[PDB]
């Protein structure tokens, strides 16, 4: 479940306030982005907060970070792209 159509990646989206705060924390100071750009910046967020040092396995543990509050989960797999898109879609305006 790691494949996402280009059309979804390239669609413009408006993050809700908590997602916007996470994006601004890594220097993304816009209110409209493509989904791919959101995923780029959230990847940089994960790395900057040291939530993925064990790169030879797939899990991000986020129960002690605002990312866990945003996604509503204690952990997730980086390979499960569809599940991640669903969790981000719950944090977009309409
Ligand atoms: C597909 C695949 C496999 C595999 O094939 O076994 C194995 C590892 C993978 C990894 N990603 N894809 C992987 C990448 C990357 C590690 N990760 C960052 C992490 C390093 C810090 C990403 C990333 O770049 N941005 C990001 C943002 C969030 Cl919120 C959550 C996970 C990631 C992932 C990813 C990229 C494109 C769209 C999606 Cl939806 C997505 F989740």
């Amino acid at each position: 479940g790691s494949q996402i159509p280009a059309s979804e990646q390239e669609t413009l989206v408006r993050p809700k306030p908590l997602l916007l705060k996470l994006l601004k924390s890594v220097g993304a100071q816009k209110d409209t982005y493509t989904m791919k750009e959101v995923l780029f910046y959230l990847g940089q967020y994960i790395m900057t907060k040291r939530l993925y040092d064990e790169k030879q396995q797939h899990i991000v543990y986020c129960s002690n970070d605002l990312l866990g509050d945003l996604f509503g989960v204690p952990s997730f797999s980086v390979k499960e792209h569809r599940k991640i898109y669903t969790m981000i879609y719950r944090n977009l305006v309409v």
